[PDB]
């Protein structure tokens, strides 16, 4: 309303949950902050591969949201948005109720585009997913069925994927868990299929010696690896794979039987968002300026995987660059600042800062991690690390981030760099 | 004087130069800041290996100090301190004049202890040094004489050394320069001798895969490498080397002829400082608290290589852990803050923060670098990197640091982390 704006945050995920707390903190009791999300629970996404192999339980990485945001003065609606009318500024929910907003911050993350590859939906066949806790639990279940009746395994990333790390993580921990159970030698074949032009490209043209280390890692585990691949369909428990050359011409086709599989799908924008006329690129990603503000609607901001980021490269098989946690938090922070400035006469000048990618993977006793910035080479920082300490660090962050989501955020998150003083 | 303290900074090096500017900045026109140093010029120490092989010139990495500090209100005395009387608070200079101080900040760096190994002084034989620009120029001269009359090369680090990176850097760029000149095959033998218990220990129990990468690096260049070594003497153009086992027992002795050599010496405290009764440990390093204040004299602070840091390990051949730039700058910053607090009633609470080590080495087209913290494993950060970008980064820092030394320091130096916004 006039003088008491209603700010709606769409999606309670890695960007959206912190955004709710930071928004309420920044605005105070004079304005209304409402968080709207498809699920009634928060989940720590980087832990999903471990759930998918059974090293973690849902209850470890997920919790109900309502009480934690409400104790902070934030309204929570556990309902999916089905339609957004940007002209009238009304959101229509699954149940048919509509919610008016003065500002909308979209943090809806990715739509998992299984439709790109007929038969690839985890409910349609043997190729599973570890992108969500619902999918990871399902993947483990299928993993157990593999144990009962051993057969070929196929893990990897689809054409158009942007999130490659989890594919490698999952393959390594599956190989490890097989050994730990003494079942590894019952597997007919273990294949790694990726849309990357080479092993360890990671959608970022490689980082440190990611290529040499991931290549040798897969070999060590007796995992056969193919690059420049796209899966055309999954059918009759078989994966149909087409491999191209640098010029995108077929150098071979393969038909791989799968008893158990997991392929990272391409990400698109969610339908309710993609469906807003003139808001998104053809992929369904919100077109924003450096201040995180929609280029079409002044009262619409966006953050996280939901936003569009121009490609810097064009690979033989389409691939994308990942949008990761540190950059997402900078996006959120910028959006909150600029919305507040809008509510106070100023035009917020805050930006996301320099593009970067940061990823951690835990293999059990030790981990791998990388930092790359900015996007194009030669970089200012281009590092890949492996060791027991990386494992200890992922463990620590998960427990920290989760506690933070229950307690509140009133400061710049990554003051985590207090381990210097 | 009363109400207008005289603050003396001893040593215009990596810690001492910034300390002068930061001290004057912090204190203002009400107090007197005097910088006293053995040489009339500043030198960028990490560039010395390159001078030693002729890839850089003195004029590139060194400049006269007087004008730059004086334009800032700082007094400069280009004279070595020979005696410090801590009771009377008088410094006696080489010329015999004495300077009274109310506060003394010691930043005198290392004494290069060539005396530990008879015949090792660069002026006494074939084993040279790249620790100072005077020594690096001399080393290059000897390098040219090697070119005219090829013979065995020996590079490495002595017992008690704490600065291992430069040894590896120097060996690699010597090997490279030999190739570039087409002289590499005229060398009878190229040996690497170190006091480290293994290749890439670096005085820090290794960092990332420093071991595997430095080992393979030396092999690639046909450099034969021996660890757990100490040099007992240099004599008749021969290096007498004793190699021990884990229990410090001799497993072999070697006599190596040297036409051209470079060994990093052990560091001790400088005589004028070590000579202050009750100030130093037996090595000549100033015993300080967490606030950088002498444990014996309240008006004496210290920073940089000059301070004592307890060992965390005890290797078969004595070795030390390096004191590097980021930590040194934190020491300086802490000292300046706490002296100012002293001049204003408060007890300064500022500390150096977490122990860390950071080193960059440039091989020509690409570089190697590491970050380790804290001192003991498992660490919070333990990373080793290599690439063209590391080279570009060392180049950039040298030019930045040098400009900063000419222009002044009024802020926390490493706001260099502005490459994020
Ligand atoms: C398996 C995996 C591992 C990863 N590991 C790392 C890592 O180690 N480090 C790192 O920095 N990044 C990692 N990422 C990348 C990244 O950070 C995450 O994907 C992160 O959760 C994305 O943040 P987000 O807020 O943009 O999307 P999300 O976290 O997916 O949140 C989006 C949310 O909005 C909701 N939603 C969607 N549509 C609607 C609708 N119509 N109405 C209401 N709500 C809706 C969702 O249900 C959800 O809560 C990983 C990603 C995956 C898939
Ligand atoms: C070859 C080499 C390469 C290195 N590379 C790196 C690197 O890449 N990164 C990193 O973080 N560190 C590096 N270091 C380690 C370190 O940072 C440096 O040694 C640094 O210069 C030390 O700072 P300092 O102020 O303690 O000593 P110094 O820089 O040596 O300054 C000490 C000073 O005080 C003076 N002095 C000594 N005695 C007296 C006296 N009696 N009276 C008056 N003045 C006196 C000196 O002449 C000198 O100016 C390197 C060191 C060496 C030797
Ligand atoms: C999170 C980013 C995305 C990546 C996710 C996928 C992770 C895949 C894991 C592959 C690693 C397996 O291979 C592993 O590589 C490391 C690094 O060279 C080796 O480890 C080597 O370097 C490390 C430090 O970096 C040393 O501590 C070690 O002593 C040395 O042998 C291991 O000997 C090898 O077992
Ligand atoms: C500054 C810290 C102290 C150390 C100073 C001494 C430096 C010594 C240099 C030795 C490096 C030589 O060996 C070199 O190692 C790197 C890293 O594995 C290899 O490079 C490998 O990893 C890098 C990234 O990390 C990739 O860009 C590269 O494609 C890959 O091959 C090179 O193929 C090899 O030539
Ligand atoms: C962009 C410049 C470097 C950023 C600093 C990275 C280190 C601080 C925490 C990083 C981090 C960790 C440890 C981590 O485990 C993790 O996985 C959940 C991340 O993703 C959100 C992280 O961003
Ligand atoms: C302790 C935690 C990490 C510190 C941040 C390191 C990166 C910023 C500059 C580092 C640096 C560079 C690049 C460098 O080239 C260099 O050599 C002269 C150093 O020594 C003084 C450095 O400290
Ligand atoms: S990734
Ligand atoms: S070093």
């Amino acid at each position: 309303m006039r003088g008491s704006a209603h700010v709606v945050i769409l999606g309670a995920g890695t960007g959206g949950m912190p955004a709710a707390y930071e928004m309420k903190e920044a605005l105070g009791s004079g304005h209304e902050v409402t968080l709207i999300s498809a699920n009634d629970y928060f989940q720590f996404v980087p832990s999903n591969p471990w759930v998918g192999v059974g090293w973690k339980e849902r209850d470890d990485i997920a919790f109900p949201i309502r009480h934690y945001v409400e104790r902070k003065g934030i309204h929570f609606i556990a309902q999916s948005a089905e339609q957004i009318d940007a002209e009238a500024q009304n959101i229509t929910l699954a149940d048919g109720n509509t919610v008016h907003y003065d500002y909308l911050m979209i943090a809806t993350g990715p739509k998992l585009a299984f439709e790109n590859v007929p038969g690839s939906d985890p409910h349609e066949g043997p190729v599973q997913s570890i992108c969500t806790v619902d999918h990871a639990e399902r993947a483990f279940a299928e993993y157990q069925a593999l144990l009962r009746e051993p057969g070929p395994i196929v893990i990897g990333a689809m054409a158009g994927a942007s999130c490659f790390g989890p594919a490698y993580e999952y393959a390594m921990i599956v190989a490890s868990d097989l050994k730990k159970r003494g079942m590894r030698d019952k597997i007919p074949s273990f294949t790694f299929i990726t849309s990357e032009p080479y092993i360890g490209h990671l959608g970022i043209q490689g980082v440190g010696d990611s290529k040499g280390i991931l290549t040798k890692g897969l070999k060590e585990e007796g995992i056969e690896a193919y690059t420049n691949c796209k899966v055309t369909k999954v059918e009759d428990n078989k994966m149909y794979v087409t491999q191209v050359d640098e010029k995108g011409e077929t150098i071979k086709e393969m038909v791989l039987p799968v008893k158990f599989g997991m392929m990272i799908p391409a990400f698109k924008g969610v339908p309710a968002v993609a469906g807003v006329e003139g808001l998104c690129n053809p992929g369904g990603f919100v077109l924003v300026d450096e201040h995180q503000r929609s280029k079409k609607y002044a009262n619409i901001f966006a953050a996280g995987i939901a936003i569009a980021i121009p490609p810097v490269e064009t690979t033989p098989v389409p691939t994308g660059a990942p949008k990761t946690g540190y950059m997402i938090e900078s996006m959120v922070s910028a959006a909150v600042h600029n919305i507040k400035a809008d509510l106070e006469g100023r035009k917020g000048e805050q930006t996301m800062g320099t593009w970067n990618a940061v990823c951690f993977a835990d293999m059990g006793d030790r981990g791998a991690a990388f930092i790359a910035l900015p996007q194009l080479k030669p970089r200012k920082v281009d590092v890949f690390a492996y060791g027991r300490w990386v494992h200890l660090a992922k463990v620590a962050f998960e427990k920290y981030f989760i506690r933070k989501m229950k307690m509140g955020v009133s400061e710049p998150f990554y003051e985590k760099v207090l381990f210097k003083m």
